[PDB]
């Protein structure tokens, strides 16, 4: 239970690990939303280490790792995705209330169950269904992302894929997005090296070569219409959009980008805070860039959180 004493935050390697691309899946089982639900009540987290309580607000948070062990998937990182993770939200006194954590590495301390497809299903709906005004959401996913045959779409591959198939985005926005009331805060981290997913999210910001600190970033509306109540933060990596002037993929951008983000004790802007978190990613030799979606145009002057909700930029119609 004292994650950053058994060396998650400093100890463990930081540096990208390989991810070779899953290759295209057959179709999946698409979910029932409302077993979904049914099946998470009776579902509980546990409290994983103390911290200051934040007045008015309950925090709740769901991590998923999958190394897909001994199989041709089997990857090196993501299980050390989450142990990062995890010691970077303990030292930064995040004081979660019920934290439910999905791997498949064995002797795991604080390991709730495997990351099957049931389990990642039922564990999405358990960390919205109790959210009131004031609650703080944090998920996070490191593990395969590819794609899928329909009856193409972007999914995320549990440990028992081979068996029960993959989670398409689609479905992933309503279980986790969709059923937010307003004044709830969600943070989603989604460390895939090969799927450009934004979760169907109305609004992003790419941080890629060109943007300066002496620049004025904003974000940009991608998709017309919204279904998202709450303040939905998501943070992904994606290729540089810069054109240069001069599959095999990189995994844990995204969980350094977020790890990063949160070490910084400087209480910097979105904007500052990405660019900052690009040089990182650069300089630690990541293919991607930091890529930031949300629910709502986020003001980029706005101080970075987890537990805050957004700033409206309203030049952003």
């Amino acid at each position: 239970a004292d994650y950053v004493g058994l060396g998650w935050l400093n100890a463990v390697s930081s540096q990208p690990y390989l991810v070779q691309a899953l290759g295209l899946q057959p179709p999946p089982r698409r979910v029932d939303v409302d077993a979904a639900f049914r099946d998470a009540k009776g579902l509980h987290g546990h409290q994983p280490w103390v911290a200051t309580p934040l007045p008015g607000q309950t925090v709740r948070a769901l991590f998923i790792g999958i190394n897909y062990y001994g199989t041709s998937a089997a990857l090196s990182g993501c299980c050390n995705d989450v142990k990062q993770m995890l010691a970077t939200l303990q030292k930064k006194g995040l004081p979660i209330n019920e934290a439910v954590i999905l791997v498949d590495e064995d002797n795991f301390p604080g390991r709730t169950d495997q990351p099957t497809r049931d389990n990642i299903v039922r564990y999405m709906a358990w960390l919205v269904k109790d959210a009131k005004p004031g609650d703080v959401l944090f998920f996070h996913y490191s593990g395969h992302g590819t794609q899928c045959k329909s009856r193409y779409d972007q999914c995320i591959a549990p440990v028992d894929f081979q068996k029960s198939g993959c989670i398409v985005d689609d479905d992933i926005h309503k279980l986790l997005f969709s059923r937010l009331p307003e004044k709830v805060r969600l943070t989603a981290v989604f460390d895939c090296a090969h799927s450009g997913s934004i979760m169907d999210l109305p609004f992003t910001y790419v941080c890629s070569g060109g943007e300066q600190a002496s620049g004025t970033p904003h974000m940009k509306r991608i998709r017309e219409g919204n279904d998202v109540l709450g303040d939905v933060m998501m943070i992904s990596g994606c290729a540089d959009e810069q054109t240069s002037a001069d599959s095999t993929g990189a995994g844990g951008a995204a969980t350094q980008c977020i790890t990063c983000m949160l070490m910084n004790n400087q209480s910097l802007s979105y904007g500052k805070l990405l660019i900052e978190t690009r040089d990182m990613l650069k300089r630690k030799r990541f293919k991607q860039v930091p890529q930031l979606s949300a629910s709502k145009a986020i003001d980029l002057d706005q101080t970075f959180s987890l537990t805050e909700m957004f700033s409206v930029d309203r030049s952003i119609q």
